[PDB]
């Protein structure tokens, strides 16, 4: 779809109904839904407050969420700021990729840092049950870098680093989110 009010409200129903009922599912976003039951679910979510029926299936509704987001004309992330993003992940010091990804975050255009903001909140709580849920702050870089950065060359061994920016994101959040950058 689009950045607009029905995307932020396909996000925030998807992450609502997550956290309110399917935070201890195994494999939160690992675990793929039925594509027939995902693209019946999306089109009810694009148009005619509410919330997700019980009717439906929690793999079902991370599913949905994904695949919104590859259906975004680019990635969330922005294709005019991907190599800066990577090669932030790349500093040699733990401190220096903080800082310099979140000066980054807020270069971003309102709209992208805000559901941006909202997923990986989101993210954090799902992480931080993983003993139930087996998603650590790594497992769900896996299945989020490709998704909120789309990757021809020698640039294959980037691609680790597409993950790396996911999890400095997931574990910083708070500071990255909520403050602007030194």
């Amino acid at each position: 779809a689009q950045l607009d009010s029905i995307g932020f409200s396909i996000i925030k129903k998807c992450i609502h109904a997550v956290e309110t009922r399917g935070i201890n599912e195994q494999g939160l976003y690992r675990i793929v839904g039925v594509n027939s039951r995902v693209q019946k679910l999306l089109s009810i979510l694009m148009d005619p407050e509410t919330e997700i029926c019980a009717e439906w299936e929690i793999k079902t509704i991370t599913s949905a969420l994904k695949t919104y987001l590859r259906m975004l004309p680019g990635p969330l992330m922005m294709y005019q700021f991907q190599r800066s993003f990577i090669k932030a992940a790349k500093l040699e010091n733990q401190e220096s990729r903080v800082s310099e990804i979140h000066s980054l975050v807020h270069r971003l255009p309102e709209k992208n840092r805000q559901m941006l903001h909202l997923l990986m909140n989101h993210l954090a709580k799902v992480a931080d049950n993983h003993k139930q849920n087996l998603m650590t702050v790594a497992n769900l870089g896996v299945v989020f870098g490709p998704t909120l950065l789309r990757p021809t060359v020698a640039a294959i061994m980037d691609i680790k680093f597409q993950n790396i920016v996911i999890e400095i994101l997931i574990e910083n959040h708070e500071k990255i989110f909520n403050t602007v950058p030194e």
